[PDB]
């Protein structure tokens, strides 16, 4: 029927999801539990992590290789680097296609963890919009 599998990267992913600044107003047993929500995927070569103007709704770290993303210049990001805080934030469309360059492992996080630990504290659901508001308010460019 169902299994389990171990974990070695447990402490990366943590730091990963403790790296997040949407997730630095988490708690402890929050970063937990969403550590223990992450899914731990081998992206090989040419293997593509998520598509253009994606269904905003999940979640994504790199802890090994190097990601490129697809815009009108040559964006790659190498290990720790974490995206998806924008789906994250109002399930917006990543606006562009992410790909593996090379033999790259990240972890999915499916926004419903997120949703369901915000919806499970009233502190992070007021911590999180507060945050989502502040930066819904003004977008960072340039």
């Amino acid at each position: 029927g169902s299994q389990e599998v171990r974990r070695g990267d447990f402490v990366r992913n943590w730091q990963l999801v403790a790296a997040v600044p949407l997730f630095q107003k988490l708690g402890p047993a929050v970063l937990v539990e969403i550590v223990r929500a992450l899914r731990a995927r081998t992206v090989p070569a040419g293997a593509v992590i998520c598509r253009i103007g994606e269904p905003g709704d999940r979640m994504f770290f790199v802890v090994e290789g190097s990601v490129s993303v697809a815009t009108p210049n040559p964006v790659e990001l190498g290990p720790g680097a974490f995206f998806g805080e924008m789906a994250l934030i109002s399930g917006e469309p990543r606006s562009a296609t992410v790909s593996a360059a090379t033999t790259v492992s990240l972890l999915s996080l499916h926004s419903a963890d997120f949703q369901m630990l915000c919806s499970s504290s009233p502190e992070i659901a007021e911590i999180f919009r507060k945050t989502a508001l502040e930066r819904r308010g003004a977008a960072a460019s340039a």
